[PDB]
């Protein structure tokens, strides 16, 4: 419904690609404000599991955005029948494992974190600018999940793409814990660069799939040492792993924009 409404501050439009390789296609729903844009082009809003956050995107959220600096909101989907796709989902929001891949879930390919990252620069990027101008400095990641996995694979190896990376619930359990290893060396790589990073977790959220916060609470006391990286975590009382996805988007879309 979202996506047919005409009566919101916001018009959506798709923008179709498939990977690389072909095996994986993508629809990135853009949603760009009535408000012309600031000179320097539109702050952006790139959101993974894109049809489900386009599926959280609130009237009462989308109005308020129309304040003056209203961002170019890009939610990266899959262009299936059913408008998900496991496998491609496994694969593109897990990075590689050095060492030995399938995930260790749902036994599918994993391992595509990069690929993704880079189609994301090289073929994504480029067709959004060509439909709306885009203020490169003012860029934000967000996911959930495996989808907040992928937001820290993209901070941790590869910082400066974006200025705000917003991890709602991210899988810290992954490979037991292979995600937190990865950000060993950060503070090197951040150098002449800032970067901001939001976390979410909801109180009621179990650690795993299969000590409830405490992986969260080592993460977070360690990043605050971290030169160049401003941190806010934000726990949400009274949810559980699901209801993070919306409560995040909400909560992400209220704050000041990117400066
Ligand atoms: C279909 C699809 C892809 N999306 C999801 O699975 C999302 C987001 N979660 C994830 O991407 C990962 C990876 N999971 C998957 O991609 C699909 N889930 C499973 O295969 C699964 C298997 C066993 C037990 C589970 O809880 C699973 O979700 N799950 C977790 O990090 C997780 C952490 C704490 C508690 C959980 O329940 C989590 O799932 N999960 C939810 O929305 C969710 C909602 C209600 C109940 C759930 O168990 C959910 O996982
Ligand atoms: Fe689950």
């Amino acid at each position: 419904s979202l996506l047919q409404r005409q009566d919101l501050p916001y018009r959506f439009s798709a923008v179709d690609l498939d990977s690389v390789d072909g095996q994986r296609h993508y629809r990135l729903w853009l949603g760009r404000p009535l408000q012309a844009p600031p000179a320097a082009g539109y702050p952006v809003v790139w959101m993974l599991d894109g049809n489900a956050a386009v599926g959280a995107l609130d009237e009462s959220t989308l109005r308020r955005l129309a304040d003056g600096d209203a961002p170019l909101l890009v939610a990266i989907g899959y262009r299936t029948p059913l408008r998900i796709d496991r496998a491609g989902r496994t694969f593109d929001y897990t990075p590689a494992s050095p060492g030995q891949q399938r995930d260790p879930l749902n036994g599918l390919p994993s391992g595509g974190a990069d690929a993704f990252l880079d189609l994301l620069r090289d073929g994504m990027r480029p067709a959004v600018a060509a439909q709306a101008p885009l203020d490169t400095a003012r860029q934000t990641l967000w996911g959930h999940a495996y989808g907040g996995l992928l937001v820290l694979h993209a901070l941790f190896t590869r910082p400066g793409e974006f200025a705000r990376y917003a991890a709602a619930s991210p899988s810290l359990w992954w490979r037991d814990g292979a995600i937190l290893g990865e950000r060993a060396g950060l503070e090197q790589r951040l150098r002449g660069k800032r970067a901001e990073l939001l976390l979410w977790r909801g109180s009621a959220e179990p650690a795993s799939p299969r000590e409830p916060g405490q992986a969260m609470a080592r993460l977070v006391d360690d990043l605050r040492r971290v030169a160049g990286l401003t941190l806010d975590f934000q726990p949400l009382d009274g949810l559980g792993h699901g209801e993070t996805l919306g409560a995040s988007l909400r909560l992400l879309l209220a704050r000041p924009a990117v400066e």
